[PDB]
């Protein structure tokens, strides 16, 4: 991997591997969105931020000051196939009173044509108190010398997907998976579960007739809060809709606590 | 990845991912484990072999038959951490009755030392039956072409902990983690639970206390039945003792068991 010429986003190839694929022998939407969370993670080792997914500086750590997913965004046109090279490049852009973004493009080597493109929306957040703050105008200086300022956007489209409100499910749901539990795999360096384990989370709940006969084609996931290490979560879902719509819930087993929502369109095979 | 040149040996080198290590920004042993399944799919893929697991022959496809591990064993001096290059070298080997054997060598790609090795035993047997049968001398034949006939062992100590007989451990278990499932992300292209899904499952009822002050040295774990899609189990350990454990999973309801095992931990 390596950033591009003028310095303002990051490029890397990854070749997918045997224990990637799903059960038509190319890679998870999964296995695409570890593959996003890497590249990321990449790019902020290449210029000098935290490498644990927080994407940090020293100033921020000092305050105890993380970057936290608000919302990941996902459209996949064509997944990779076993021993397929996707190039990915991912850059990010500053959206002042909103939060901050991190954009992707997917592109299949041999062709050089666009097979996906994924947004997320990121809040600065103390970690302790999980209070939301305002980025400060030296902490902000210091990340603006990595960002292109020019508006480029993985998703410029009107009224696009990425941005549109997610309603939340209703009881009784159509299907659900009860009594989900992160295991020691989940959990990144600092013992927090990986963003990537709520979507296989979330996904649980479609029926398996759907993922044998359709491909999943977008994917929006809110996060309201995170699921610890000794959680039990219930995931929910209920179909909204040739494609197929699902509204999605994760929650806590017990008392019911939103931890995320979502929605999801599927495009039969 | 490539063949040696020898072509009895294949060699692949792996960039340690951000997703891949642990609390010590080193690589799991479900993710160096991933890592030995891979190096051994690309191998068969450079030989003709099936690259669903399984590596069959086209006439081994047409009778139902498959390779299964019966025992997985991996000796872990030295994790790579996050952005390390690991270099991995596997080859395989017949074990005429018994059944037959892969083997690995794990490098620090920098230093050249070996910083881990493993080793595992299959069986053949018909994929819709589970009964095991014996292996024909004519698909034999097509196999041993690609492998070393001189012994080539990645353990060589005579009766060493590779080939150790582990037991059965006896209720109450000292530690134990209950109604473990496995999701769609722990099946395999076949929607099978894939190998390394239950060695995550036997670590899980190792207290936190353990992982946090010791690393993991060894594992030894027998596969006796599969877990199906729908499974639920029960992971039991109980301290043996350096630390060592006994472990054995079973399902949640009739007690029938799917694995057993043992682990040796180093204090940090
Ligand atoms: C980890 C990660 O991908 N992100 C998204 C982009 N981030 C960002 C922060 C400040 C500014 Cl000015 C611009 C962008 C925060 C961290
Ligand atoms: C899947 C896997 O790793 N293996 C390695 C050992 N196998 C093998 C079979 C026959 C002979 Cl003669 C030698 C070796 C079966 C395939």
């Amino acid at each position: 991997g390596s950033l591009t010429e003028d310095g303002l986003s990051y490029k890397e190839k990854f070749v997918v591997r045997s224990y990637e694929v799903g059960s038509n022998k190319t890679a998870t939407v999964e296995t695409i969105a570890n593959l996003l969370q890497e590249v990321g993670c990449n790019h902020a080792q290449s210029v000098g931020f935290s490498t644990d997914g927080f994407a940090t500086t020293t100033t921020m750590r000092k305050l105890h000051l993380i970057w936290v997913t608000a919302r990941m965004h996902i459209e996949i046109y064509k997944y990779p196939a076993w021993g397929d090279v996707v190039e990915i490049e991912t850059w990010c852009q500053s959206e002042g009173r909103i939060g901050t973004r991190r954009d992707w493009i997917l592109k299949d080597s041999v062709t050089g044509e666009v097979t996906g493109r994924a947004t997320s929306k990121w809040v600065m957040m103390n970690q302790d108190t999980r209070r939301l703050q305002k980025v400060s105008d030296d902490v902000r200086d210091e990340y603006l010398v990595f960002c292109p300022q020019e508006p480029r956007l993985a998703f410029p489209e009107e009224n696009n997907r990425s941005l549109k409100k997610i309603p939340k499910l209703e009881d009784p749901a159509q299907y659900s998976m009860i009594g989900l539990k992160p295991r020691r795999a989940d959990l990144d360096m600092n013992q927090h579960v990986n963003n990537v384990t709520y979507i296989g989370w979330v996904l649980e709940s479609i029926p398996q007739e759907i993922v044998d006969t359709h491909e999943l084609q977008v994917i929006t996931l809110d996060y309201r809060r995170e699921c610890q290490q000794d959680d039990v979560v219930d995931s929910l879902t209920t179909t909204t809709s040739n494609d197929s719509q699902f509204l999605h819930l994760l929650r806590l087993s017990g008392d019911g606590q939103e931890i995320n929502r979502g929605t999801t369109l599927w495009r039969k095979k």
